[PDB]
Formats: structure tokens, sequence, C-alpha cells
């Protein structure tokens, strides 16, 4: 027998106690090795109520990349409660590293393992496992990035589909790379993102099939953000320590619905932090090619309102609560205590 309970979890890795990457070096003083041959029991005929949108797991791991970025990520200039922090910005090794989240004696993991379950309801198939599988703390904006594929069909996730403020996160089922470089050799911040549109408009356009099923067939149609921070306007990503902001206009028009698609991206030193604490301020961009290569295996999508007299639904490539980055990889996840 057991409860829905929460508990400060353990993490687990791979790190190496050798490497200056930030993530290694983080995980190496705050993680244990991970279980070599992991166990995990299949619940039968057992259902259980998951909820990712209240998951204090997602609390936690935010809780664990914030305190990271605070060790092995400090700005230059640091803005906020009216306050001016000034401090040393070295560059660094920057290469995020899957981290397993696990529950101590006296709890367990249950993992719902229906195949297109949306995070919140029932769940038919549920085994118990002590830890999660290996996550990568992927800070980023619109797009998600280096992600878990949806098993079967693409998934829409929503706490509230009828609510418009609530973000929306698409779960695809087949990755689409993203070929993002910052040029050796004039502009040291100019960069740009190289995208296969043969599959990226093949992708979003099922994206948009599946969208009528929850929106009852009315039309979908994508914009660009009306405006805000860069950070939400913006594919806001970390390449190799330093900030990417691409322009999505081009992957979300309605028009392609075939070439290289070519998004004209540019670093950033000054920066809204995700941490949501206002201002700061990084070093100048490093020499040599910038390149990073990602799977985009998520979308972040924002809503219109106002249209319910309307045969369209507006929606815009969104982002800025990185707990919904967690979300969509701790979905199928909750913790229990057991007696
Ligand atoms: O300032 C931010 N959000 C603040 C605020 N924006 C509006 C929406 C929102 C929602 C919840 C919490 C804060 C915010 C932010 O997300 N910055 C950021 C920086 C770097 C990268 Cl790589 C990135 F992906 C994001
Ligand atoms: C997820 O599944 C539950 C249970 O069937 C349902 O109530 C809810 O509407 C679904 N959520 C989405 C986003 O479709
Ligand atoms: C989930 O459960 C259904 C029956 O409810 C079963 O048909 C299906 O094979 C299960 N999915 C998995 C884990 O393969
Ligand atoms: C990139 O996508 C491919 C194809 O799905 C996958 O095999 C690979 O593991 C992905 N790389 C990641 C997630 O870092
Ligand atoms: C992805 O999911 C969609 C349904 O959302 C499905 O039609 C399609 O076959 C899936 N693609 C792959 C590669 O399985
Ligand atoms: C979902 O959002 C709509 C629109 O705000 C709201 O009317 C409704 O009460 C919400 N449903 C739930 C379950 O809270
Ligand atoms: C990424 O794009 C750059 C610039 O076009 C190219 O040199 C490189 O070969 C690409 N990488 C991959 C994995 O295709
Ligand atoms: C673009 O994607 C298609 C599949 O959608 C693939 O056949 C083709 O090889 C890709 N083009 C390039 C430039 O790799
Ligand atoms: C969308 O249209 C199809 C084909 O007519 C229909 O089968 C389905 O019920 C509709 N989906 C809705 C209204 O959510
Ligand atoms: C974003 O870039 C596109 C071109 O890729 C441009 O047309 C558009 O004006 C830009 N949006 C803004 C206002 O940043
Ligand atoms: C839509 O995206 C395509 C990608 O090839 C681009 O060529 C076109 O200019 C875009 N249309 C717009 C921005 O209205
Ligand atoms: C995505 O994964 C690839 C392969 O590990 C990595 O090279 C790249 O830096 C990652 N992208 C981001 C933005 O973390």
């Amino acid at each position: 027998v057991w409860k829905d309970a929460d508990t400060t979890l353990f993490c687990a890795s791979d790190a190496k106690a050798h490497e200056t990457e930030v993530h290694n070096v983080w995980a190496t003083h705050a993680c244990v090795p991970t279980d070599p041959n992991p166990q995990e029991i299949h619940l039968e005929n057992v259902t259980e109520n998951f909820n990712m949108w209240k998951n204090n797991m997602v609390e936690q791991m935010q809780e664990d990349v914030i305190s990271l970025w605070d060790q092995s990520l400090q700005p230059c200039v640091k803005l906020t409660g009216g306050s001016v922090i000034k401090q040393a910005c070295p560059k660094i090794s920057f290469d995020p590293i899957p981290i397993h989240y696990c529950t101590p004696a006296g709890y367990v993991i249950l993992k719902c393992n229906d195949k297109n379950f949306n995070g919140t309801g029932p769940c038919k198939n549920v085994s118990s496992v002590q830890c999660t599988h290996g996550i990568k703390p992927v800070v980023s904006t619109q797009l998600l990035l280096n992600g878990s594929l949806a098993e079967e069909e693409i998934i829409i996730r929503s706490e509230n589909l009828t609510n418009n403020a609530k973000t929306i996160i698409v779960h695809l089922n087949k990755s689409v790379e993203i070929n993002c470089t910052r040029p050796s050799n004039g502009d040291i911040r100019k960069a740009y993102c190289e995208i296969n549109g043969t599959k990226w408009n093949k992708v979003l356009k099922q994206v948009t099939e599946k969208l009528k099923e929850h929106f009852n067939n009315k039309t979908i149609i994508f914009q660009p953000p009306s405006g805000g921070d860069l950070e939400i306007t913006m594919h806001s990503f970390n390449c190799r320590g330093e900030f990417f902001y691409c322009n999505t206009t081009q992957l979300f028009n309605n028009t392609c619905i075939n070439g290289t698609i070519t998004l004209p991206c540019k670093i950033k030193q000054i920066i809204n932090m995700w941490q949501g604490t206002g201002q700061a301020m990084y070093a100048p961009p490093i020499d040599g090619k910038i390149n990073c290569v990602s799977n985009i295996t998520g979308i972040l999508l924002t809503r219109d309102g106002g249209a319910n007299n309307t045969s369209n639904e507006t929606f815009r490539p969104g982002g800025g609560n990185i707990k919904d980055n967690w979300r969509s990889e701790l979905y199928k996840y909750k913790v229990v205590q057991i007696e």
C-alpha cells in the first residue's frame, strides 16, 4: 500500500570527476553513481492518477538547476532587487548531462507507461522505479531541445486547454535537428540555425492535425509572438555557455502547409535571467566556430484569446517558465510513500 507524498529526492548521474564541464563538476559533488542494473516492478490491474502540472518533482529539479547555475554560471554584473552585484565572469565548459532523480527508502517513483498519456488523469500501465530516466537540464524557450520523444502519436499537454493563459506543451514523436552555429570568421554575435524545411513542415502539419482533435476541428493558425521580452519572442537557448537568441518567424508561418530554413540568430551578453530574478550581463562570445546540433523534441505554445466567435485558433511560440521544461520530462512520474 502507498499514498501520494512529497519527499526530498536525490540525484544520480554518470558525471566524470575529471571533467571541467560545469554539469559534471556539479553532479560529481551533488549526485551519486547510477544503477547499472536498475529494478522496475510493473503493477498489474493498478490504476494511479497523475498530475504533471502539480508535481513537486518539478520544483525540486528546478531548485537543482538553479543551484547548478548559481555555482558555475555567474555573470559579470547582476541586476536584482535594486542592487548591483559585480564579480568575475570567466568562460567555462558547458554541455548538460543526463540527471536521474531518485526516491529514498520508504518511497518509490510511480511511472505511467500509457502509450498516449497526456500527463493528467488515470494511468493503466503503471510501474515502480527508484529513479527516473536521465534528464538533461536543457534551458530554452519556444522549442524543447534534446528531450525525449513520445512513444506513439504527438501529444498535446496543458493544465487546461480551455484556458488560454495556460502554456501548451507539444510532445513530438519524431526529432527534427536544428543546426546552430556562430562562424569563426565582422560581427562576433551574428549566428544562424539551419533546419530541414521538409522535415519541419511535415512535423508542424502533424501538430496542427493533432491540435484540431483538441479544438473541435477549428482552423489551426501559427503566428510569431506579439511582443514582450526577447527570451519569449525569440527561441532562446544556451550553446556552449553562450546564450543564443533566434528568430523563429520562418518556423511559424502557415504558408508551407521545402528547402533549408536559415534562422537569423545573435548571441546576447545581456539577458533576463530565467530564474526570474532580474537581468544579468555575461562576457563576450569566445573565438572560433560555436556549433550546437540539437534535437527539437517539443514545442511551447501560447493560444490567443478572443477567438471563441471565430473558426480560427491562433498559436504562438512561447516559454519563460523553465518549470514547464522539466514537466515535459517528468510528466509520467510521481512520488508515493510506502507503508
Ligand atoms: O527571463 C525569463 N523569463 C521571465 C518571464 N518571462 C515571461 C514568461 C514567464 C513565465 C513564468 C516565469 C517567468 C516568466 C527567461 O526565461 N530567460 C531565459 C534566458 C536564457 C534562456 Cl536560454 C532561456 F531559455 C530563457
Ligand atoms: C488528459 O486525459 C484526461 C483523462 O482522460 C482528460 O481529462 C484530459 O482532458 C486530457 N488532457 C488533455 C490535454 O487532453
Ligand atoms: C497499456 O495497457 C493497455 C491495456 O490497458 C495495453 O493494451 C498496452 O499494451 C499497455 N501499454 C504498454 C505499456 O505497452
Ligand atoms: C537526436 O535525435 C535522434 C533521432 O531521434 C536520436 O537518435 C538521438 O538520440 C537524439 N540526440 C539527443 C536526444 O541528444
Ligand atoms: C507521430 O504522431 C502522429 C500523430 O500525432 C502520427 O500520425 C505519426 O504517424 C507519428 N509519427 C511517427 C514517426 O510515428
Ligand atoms: C479551464 O479554463 C477555463 C477558461 O479559463 C475555465 O472556464 C474552466 O473553469 C477551467 N477548468 C477547470 C477544470 O478549472
Ligand atoms: C551544421 O551546419 C554547419 C554549417 O552549415 C555545417 O558545417 C555542419 O556540417 C552541420 N552539422 C551537421 C551535423 O549537419
Ligand atoms: C530533408 O528531409 C527530408 C525528409 O523529410 C530528407 O529526405 C532529405 O534528405 C533532407 N534534406 C537534406 C538537405 O538533408
Ligand atoms: C473532425 O472532423 C472529422 C472528420 O469529419 C471528424 O471525424 C471528427 O469527429 C472531428 N473532430 C472534432 C470535431 O473534434
Ligand atoms: C524576426 O525575424 C524575421 C526574419 O526572419 C523578421 O521578418 C521579423 O521582423 C523579426 N521579428 C522581430 C520584430 O524581431
Ligand atoms: C515562411 O517560412 C518559409 C521557410 O522557407 C520562408 O521561406 C518564408 O519567407 C516564410 N513566410 C513568411 C515569413 O511569411
Ligand atoms: C543537444 O545535444 C547535442 C548532443 O549531445 C549537443 O551537442 C548540444 O549541445 C545539445 N544542445 C543544447 C542546446 O544543449
